[PDB]
C-alpha cells in the first residue's frame, strides 16, 4: 500500500550542495527520495513547518508518516494529531523525541521511534577534543592568528598537557564509556560516577577509578566532562555552592545539557576565574539568542549544538530512517531500542 | 668553585604571577634561583638580549654558564664566544639549538645541551587535539558563537566523526608513535610512513599499518600528519603537485616545521578546497608576521608555535635544565642524548 511520507528539515542551501552527504535537510531529505519513489510512495519534505497556512499543515491531513529530526523539528502537538486522519508513525532522523507529544501520540495509537545510540560516538569525540582545547588553550592562540598577533607567553601561562591530569565524567553511560576508551592512552588519571560502576575488565582497560562519592571526585579534578541526563536532581546542579568546591581553575566540558550548569554561576566563576574554561555544544535556551552571556564569557570554547549532526551521524540517522521505513511498510517491528511509543504503548521509561 | 650563570627568557610580565609555574620567563627563570643562589652561585636572569649595549652583552665576557630557550633565544656567534672568558657550558631550557653557532661551539672547546624528548608528548597530543578540531570542524562552530550566530548547517556540512577515517603520519619517530598510541581507540585506519617500520607488537597495538610507499599512503589519507624534520627532501615537498594528489578535502595538521609546506601551495589549495583545512603551530617565518597568509587563509587552524610550551613542557625542561646544571657543577656526565657538543666534541649527528 502506498505511504505518504513527509521530511521535514531545515534548508541547508548552498550547503546542500557542497555536501550532497549533508542528508539532514530538505534538499537531499535522508537521501531516501529515490527508493521512497520506487516503492511507489510519495515523499513530501519541506522546511515550512510554523503556522496555519504552512506547507506541513497542508500534508498532516493525510500523511502517514512524519519525519524530522531535533535541528529543525516539527511539533507534534495534541492539535496536529487530531487533525492527522492518516498519520501512524513519527520517526526521529536522529534522537530526541521533545517536540512530540508523547501521550497524545499514545493516546493517539500511534508508533513514535528513534534511531537509538547513533550520535554516542559523535558526543564522546566532540567530548575529547574539548578536553584538550581547553586543556591545552587553543582557542586564545587561534584568536592571536586571526588578529595578527604573536604573544607566546599570553598562550603559555594556561596551557597544559593532558598527560598527568586528574579527569573526571560525571555519568558514565555510553558516551561515558567512550570517552574514558578515548582517553586511556592520554596516560592521565580517570575518575568517573555514575549509578552504576563498570565491569571490573573495562575499568582495568580504560583505567578509569570509580568514585560513588560525587562530591569527593569533582574537587580532584583538573577536568570535569559532564555525561549525564538534565533530572530535577541534575537541573542547575553546578551552581554557585558546588562550583566553588571545584579546584580553581578547572576546566569544564558539557555537551549534556546546558541547564545541569546553573547559567550565571558559570558565567561569575567564568569571570573570577574560578573555572578556567568552559566548553561544550549545549545552551539553556536553545538554540542559544544572539545575547547568551556564555556566548562572551571569558575563556569560553563552545560551539552551537552541532556534535551530533556530523556527516557520519547523520548518515547514521539516515539510515535507521530508512530501516524503520522499511520495517513499517513490511509489517515488521523494529529494534525494540528504538521504540518511545509502540502502536499506541508508551514505554515505560517515559511514562 | 662559584659559577656565575645567566639565562636568557622573555619577560611574561603579568602572566608570570598568574602562574607562578610559568617557568619559561624572566620573572620564574626556571625555578632554579633559590637552589643556585643557595650554592653560591650567581643568577643573572634577562630579556635584554641584542645589541652591543644590551644586558647579556654585560655579561658575556665572564659568564660561565648560558641557558636560555627557543622562545626567545640568547643567539651564541662566534663573536660572542669570541669575548666569553669564562664561557663553558651552553644549556638549551627546551630542545632547539638553532641559535647556536656549533662549529664556534665546539671550537671554543664548549658543551652544548638540551633538553632531549621533553616536548614529545606535548605536540603529540597537539596533533590530536588538532585532528579533532579540523575534523569535527571546531573552528567555525566557535566563530558563530563569538559573532553571535546559529547557523546549524554551516558547521555541519564540513563536520565528520574521526572514527572509520584513515589517518596518516608522515613520520613516526617519538611524537608519531606517541600520536598513533592515543589515535588507536579513536577506530580510524591508521597507516604511517617512516624510514623504519615500528616493532610488530606496537603496530597491533596502535593498529597502524605501514606504508613503504609515501606516494601511495597520501592519496589514501583523510587527515595528513606532518612528523618528519626539515630535510633538503622534506623542505617544500608539499608543493602543487603533492597537494594536487591527495584526497579533495584532505586535512592537513602539521606541528613539524612550516617549510615542509610550500607556503602559497598550501594557500591556494585552501582557498580551491583541495585541503579542507591546515593546523599547526609551526610557520615559516617563524614568528609569523603580522603578514602571514596562513593567518587569513580559509578554513585555518592554527596557532602561534606554543605546543612544546605548555607549562607541562616548562617543568621538564626546568628539571632537566637543573639536573645538568648540578651535574656541570660535580663534573658528572649529562645523558649522552642531551649533548649536542661535548667538551668540543659535536655531536656526529651535528656535524
Amino acid at each position: 500500500d502506498s505511504k505518504k511520507i513527509v521530511g521535514v528539515f531545515y534548508k541547508a542551501n548552498e550547503y546542500a550542495t557542497k555536501n550532497p552527504n549533508f542528508l539532514g535537510c530538505v534538499e537531499n531529505a535522508l537521501g531516501i527520495r529515490d527508493w521512497l519513489e520506487s516503492q511507489g510512495h510519495q515523499y513530501i519534505v519541506t522546511d515550512d513547518k510554523e503556522g496555519p497556512d504552512c506547507e506541513l499543515e497542508k500534508h498532516i491531513p493525510d500523511l502517514h508518516v512524519l519525519i524530522s529530526t531535533p535541528f529543525h523539528p516539527a511539533y507534534v502537538t495534541a492539535e496536529r494529531i487530531k487533525k492527522a486522519k492518516n498519520l501512524k508513525l513519527l520517526l526521529t532522523a536522529g534522537i530526541g523525541s521533545d517536540h512530540i507529544d508523547l501521550q497524545a501520540a499514545a493516546a493517539a495509537g500511534l508508533t513514535v521511534a528513534e534511531v537509538t545510540g547513533s550520535n554516542v560516538v559523535s558526543v564522546a569525540e566532540d567530548e575529547l577534543m574539548r578536553i584538550l582545547i581547553l586543556m591545552r588553550n587553543f582557542v586564545p592562540g587561534y584568536n592571536q592568528v586571526v588578529k595578527g598577533e604573536w604573544n607566546v607567553a599570553g598562550i603559555a601561562y594556561r596551557a597544559y598537557d593532558l598527560e598527568g591530569k586528574t579527569i573526571g565524567t560525571v555519568g558514565a553511560g555510553r558516551i561515558g564509556k567512550l570517552l574514558l576508551q578515548r582517553l586511556k592512552p592520554f596516560g592521565c588519571n580517570l575518575l568517573y560516577h555514575d549509578r552504576l560502576q563498570m565491569a571490573p575488565e573495562l575499568e582495568k582497560e580504560t583505567g578509569a577509578k570509580f568514585v560513588e562519592d560525587l562530591n569527593e571526585m569533582l574537587p580532584k579534578c583538573d577536568v570535569i566532562v559532564i555525561n549525564m541526563p538534565l533530572t530535577e536532581k541534575t537541573r542547575g546542579m553546578f551552581n554557585k555552592e558546588l562550583i566553588g568546591k571545584l579546584k580553581k581553575g578547572v576546566l569544564i566540558v558539557n555537551n549534556a545539557r546546558g541547564a545541569i550548569m546553573e547559567r550565571q554561576a558559570v558565567v561569575d566563576a567564568v569571570e573570577s576565574g574560578h573555572i578556567g574554561g568552559y566548553s561544550g555544544d549545549v545552551w539553556d535556551p536553545q538554540p542559544a539568542p544572539k545575547d547568551h552571556p556564555w556566548r562572551y564569557m571569558p575563556n569560553q570554547a563552545m560551539t552551537p549544538h552541532t556534535s551530533g549532526t556530523t556527516i557520519d551521524a547523520q548518515l547514521r540517522y539516515a539510515a535507521g530512517t530508512k530501516d524503520m521505513l522499511e520495517r513499517y511498510f513490511k509489517g515488521e517491528d523494529f529494534p525494540t531500542e528504538n521504540y518511545i511509543v509502540k502502536d499506541g504503548e508508551l514505554a515505560p521509561q517515559y511514562r
